[PDB]
């Protein structure tokens, strides 16, 4: 996250870190046994880390649970990033409490202008690299479809939205991939892609979760 603030330990209780020997992507806990992330995060041998703040120090509220199955969306296109969503099933159910909690799926899509919270352990610099060990947060609005398409001609599908600031300076960045965009207490987005981070006229692009609720619910019910 570039231009954000330190969230505070366990203030984003649905945020997860995906770990394959190191943090490599975020995700969101949507019930006691399932995590949603980006399809571009896919790999084998994922351990899901819940209740994290400092990802390099055991602070006492963590739960570490191996993934038993990953399901990339059937229409994910790695070249265009269309349908950039994946589900991960945990080998055992997480113990839910005030610091580890699921986030609700949306019943409707959020409109442009809605303020959302984006969070992650990604790079905090737009040039150069500095990775934080504690979770960073950013409040940002959903941008209109027309501004999003004007910023990324030819590249925005109906399964994507832009959020952030056309002036630059505040954005998600490398290592935030797969993490949550939460608006009005519902998961509306997944950190997906962008052109660099925090550049003028290049806001972050997010998977539009409301288009996937039926797929998520049917997949969870059968797996
Ligand atoms: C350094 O630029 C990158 C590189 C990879 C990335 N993945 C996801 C994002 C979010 C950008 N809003 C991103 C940014
Ligand atoms: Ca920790």
């Amino acid at each position: 996250i570039v231009g954000g603030y330190t969230c505070g330990a366990n203030t984003v209780p649905y945020q997860v870190s995906l770990n394959s020997g190191y943090h490599f992507c975020g995700g969101s806990l949507i019930n006691s046994q399932w995590v949603v992330s980006a399809a571009h995060c896919y790999k084998s041998g994922i351990q899901v880390r819940l209740g994290e703040d400092n990802i390099n120090v055991v602070e006492g509220n963590e739960q570490f649970i191996s993934a038993s199955k990953s399901i990339v969306h059937p229409s994910y296109n790695s070249n265009t990033l269309n349908n950039d969503i994946m589900l991960i099933k945990l080998k055992s159910a997480a113990s839910l409490n005030s610091r580890v909690a699921s986030i609700s799926l949306p019943t409707s899509c959020a409109s442009a202008g809605t303020q959302c919270l984006i969070s992650g352990w990604g790079n905090t610099k737009s040039s150069g690299t500095s990775y934080p060990d504690v979770l960073k947060c950013l409040k940002a609005p959903i941008l209109s479809d027309s501004s999003c398409k004007s910023a990324y001609p030819g590249q925005i599908t109906s399964n994507m939205f832009c959020a952030g600031y056309l002036e630059g300076g505040k954005d998600s960045c490398q290592g935030d991939s797969g993490g949550p965009v939460v608006c009005s207490g519902k998961l509306q987005g997944i950190v997906s892609w962008g052109s660099g981070c925090a550049q003028k006229n290049k806001p972050g692009v997010y998977t539009k979760v409301c288009n996937y609720v039926s797929w998520i619910k049917q997949t969870i019910a059968s797996n």
